[PDB]
């Protein structure tokens, strides 16, 4: 999971940069892929990073020192409940963070409740529904959707990433900018062919098979063949498209 | 504007280049593609001279001097082989059944080290919000009456392909995307309100005819992607750009 964070540095970390000295929160770290990346981009700041599960939290732990870092102070905590003093914090950090939720804006709101006025944040969402390939096999597009399906019965929305500047906006925030973060591949580009279709993205569809078969939205030999055509934009011939939008928030005071 | 700039901004080739575009259509592209290269020796195509003559009124209209617009047919161009400094490609593909070929037979018509841009759009990269279903079914129509009439809304996404198999080297694809959300009144205004609107209306006699839709769900769909351009609203639609050296 942190080597598929890696893989999309360049494109969607790389130019989150605070000044020295920052103290930053780390809205959802999970596992702790961003907050490895982060972290690296930002010796200088004083990270606190959070997560509403104790076992996610334990492995973020391990993977930030297994990275040697020393800047990141983990804590359990609910997002829409923070233990954080008001203003307490110089920028925020949502990263695949309102994918999981119902009440995104409200989610926000909190947040913005314990950044300074003047601070940032920034939000970094995918969107499925911008998933889109070639060739276009129509079974391939079927079990991409079971991802969607999915997401969306466990109370989430994968098509998040498209309204991050409304989201923001109703969040109360100021100088809102949002731009689309864009993986485009074709056989010219191998190292994203590899990295991304093959050990991002059909693995994440694989992550869903089951589920969708007891929710019996499709069937086993339909799944097979959509995870066989998912291989083939993979190859010769091949393209594949996905975007994540980027939005940037400050706090007005 | 955006959208000019977006598409057109790095086509900017050396003074005094002899570059042949295409499919000049109305002369919508030819006029940007003059302006930006004010010393280039342009010659723009077309098959039909209807649409040749609504090019020079608006190259005219635009004081234009060096474009010079030939009706001529792609798969039996009159140009000597190896000519054409450079061609350029915009919104051709997309109706064309045989692009692969059409892109082999300019090349033939271009200059050994020449180069050749292609621009299209991929209309299955339009997604918004709010995610109307009804304006999700209408603007499927439009993808699935292109299909219909034989061309491919959808060309975008192959650009790299097509130009790898019709030989050229040197090949680069870039995705140019059109993001919009209430604080870009212009694209707002200018690109949904009056580009995609207007285009998905454009073909709902046909999608009726075909009843592959309903006079009912089509107004509601209208109704729905008007809803993208208003406040809360967010909208999304990607066009490809490839080059190519022969």
């Amino acid at each position: 999971l942190s080597e598929q964070a890696e893989t999309l540095e360049k494109l969607l970390h790389h130019d989150t940069v605070y000044p020295p000295g920052a103290k930053v929160l780390e809205a959802g770290c999970g596992i702790g892929a961003q907050t490895v990346i982060l972290a690296k981009n930002n010796p200088d700041a004083e990270i606190t990073s959070i997560d509403i599960s104790p076992e996610s939290l334990e492995k973020a732990r391990e993977n930030t020192e297994k990275n040697g870092i020393k800047n990141v102070k983990f804590l359990q905590a609910n997002i829409f409940s923070l233990p954080f003093e008001d203003s307490s914090f110089d920028h925020i950090f949502v990263c695949f963070v309102l994918e999981h939720l119902q009440s995104p804006e409200e989610a926000l709101k909190s947040l913005k409740k314990v950044l300074k006025p003047g601070g940032t944040i920034t939000v970094i969402e995918g969107d499925h529904g911008s998933c889109y390939f070639h060739p276009e096999g129509k079974k391939a597009i079927e079990a991409w959707n079971c991802l969607i399906r999915v997401q969306a019965y466990m109370k989430g929305n994968s098509l998040v990433g498209r309204q991050i500047y409304p989201l923001l906006q109703e969040s109360g925030f100021e100088k809102i900018r949002v731009e689309p973060r864009m993986v485009y591949i074709d056989s010219s580009k191998p190292e994203l062919v590899d990295g991304f279709i093959l050990k991002t993205i059909i693995p994440m569809v694989e992550g869903v098979k089951e589920q969708s078969l007891k929710m019996q939205i499709i069937k086993e030999e339909e799944w097979e063949k959509g995870i066989e055509e998912l291989h083939k934009t993979a190859e010769h011939g091949g393209t594949f498209c996905y975007t994540f939008f980027k939005g940037w928030g400050t706090k007005e005071g």
